[PDB]
């Protein structure tokens, strides 16, 4: 009649790592008591078992099952017996699983996309158990591909993509496997960029000697497109009677002159390519001199 105090109790360790499983117990009487751990109803010979004794003033051994260095193998569904020269005490029976730290096998990798195709994303990790992919954008979550459903995840061969790629796409990817034993993360940043093109339509104009005339060219694209004017084929000298916006887009031109009729060109550029937009001024001449 050993009477158990402590149990013990069912836990997880890290392959790799030592863990323990403790049992107490105490005697009615002061004869010598014998420890023993079955594991899966078959003991370990061959075993590392420590013993400690409290003085509480009751002697009280505790016995601690030492698995070092815990593999696969060793998981199973461990017991504690203790028995004197009266009978044998059988504990609770305690579990024992095991953690592998997640392991990247796939990661995803900084790149330059363009408006409106479809980014790919790679991202794969192994561990036990099999660990969970979660996804940030700038380090949290209120980001446009999430919100407007336009990430998805190929089923069976780890692949994300996004479709129809927007502008505000653009930023930094966190992948981050996650797991019982822990996480594991990568970054990736997404570059978004956009040929220059033409928002409203360049149109031709017509207007009458000394009437003023207007041509607006707003121009998209990422990064922000370089603006230059031309007519004819020669770059535009700009007279007193010529104004522009800084960023170019407006051109106008005051008190019109027979001169000024001809082809206006509006070439915007950056480092995607050149887009050309071209408007026809009519000059309807009342007197040449
Ligand atoms: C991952 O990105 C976050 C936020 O951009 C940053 O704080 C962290 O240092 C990055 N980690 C690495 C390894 O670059």
């Amino acid at each position: 009649k050993p009477q158990i105090i402590t149990q013990p109790e069912t836990t997880m360790a890290m392959v790799g790592k030592d863990i323990r499983f403790t049992c107490s117990a105490a005697s009615s009487s002061s004869s010598p008591m014998t420890f023993a751990w079955k594991k899966d109803n078959e003991v370990l010979t061959n075993a590392d078992m420590e013993n400690f004794v409290h003085v509480h003033a009751v002697m009280e051994y505790t016995t601690i099952l030492h698995l070092r260095q815990v593999t696969f193998g060793h998981e199973g569904r461990y017991q504690c017996v203790i028995t004197n020269h009266f009978g044998s005490t059988y504990s609770h029976k305690a579990r024992l699983t095991v953690n592998v730290l997640p392991s990247f096998t796939k990661t995803p990798h900084d790149i330059t996309i363009r408006t409106t195709t479809m980014a790919r994303l790679e991202c794969a990790a192994t561990g036990h158990p099999n660990p969970q992919i979660a996804w940030q954008k700038d380090g949290g979550t209120d980001f446009p591909a999430a919100r407007e459903r336009r990430m998805h995840v190929m089923p069976d061969d780890d692949v994300f993509f996004i479709t129809d790629v927007k502008i505000d796409d653009a930023g930094v990817y966190s992948c981050t496997a996650q797991n019982s034993a822990g996480s594991i993360s990568a970054n990736a940043t997404l570059t978004v960029l956009e040929t220059p093109s033409l928002v409203v339509p360049l149109e031709d104009r017509v207007v009458s000697v000394g009437e003023t005339v207007a041509l607006q060219c707003k121009a998209t694209g990422n990064p922000p497109p370089r603006i230059t004017w031309f007519k004819g084929d020669r770059p535009l000298s700009l007279t007193e009677r010529h104004h522009l916006t800084p960023d170019n887009q407006l051109l106008v031109v005051q008190n019109v002159v027979a001169e000024d009729a001809g082809r206006y060109t509006c070439e915007m550029s950056n480092t995607l390519g050149t887009e050309r937009a071209h408007s026809q001024l009519s000059v309807l001449l009342e007197n040449l001199y």
